């Protein structure tokens, strides 16, 4: 709903797209498909890679690092697309691109786009 609107998160569901964790995620949900909010799903490989954010936790008021390490080595699993660019910056900023795919670092060499994970990596 307006596409166009300040990002406002919610904690409540972590398969919504204005789940606090995801402001900048590009992609989708491993949730969607086997995996966790933070692990990834059987048979993908996660990267050491990733894009960061900091994000706002409207529950308790702070705001945490999240770090977007994508799970590889599948085909998209097409379930739970979404893409917020909370502080999103040019490619030439990488830390905080993310068009950039996040597979840098999967075992034996996953480099295609499955899904993305949101773990904290620590405040602010």
């Amino acid at each position: 709903v307006d596409p166009r609107a300040k990002w406002q998160p919610q904690d409540n569901d972590i398969q919504a797209c204005d789940y606090w964790r995801h402001c900048s995620i590009d992609g989708n949900i491993c949730d969607c498909s086997g995996g966790s909010l933070t692990n990834c799903p059987p048979g993908t490989k996660l990267a050491t890679a990733s894009w960061v954010a900091s994000c706002y936790n409207p529950t308790d008021g702070q705001s945490y690092l999240i770090a977007y390490r994508d799970c590889c080595g599948y085909n998209v699993s097409g379930r739970c697309p979404c893409l917020n660019t909370e502080g999103e910056l040019p490619v030439y900023r990488p830390e905080f691109a993310n068009d950039i795919i996040w597979c840098f670092g999967a075992e034996d060499d996953a480099m295609t786009y499955h899904c993305t994970i949101s773990p904290i990596v620590g405040k602010a």
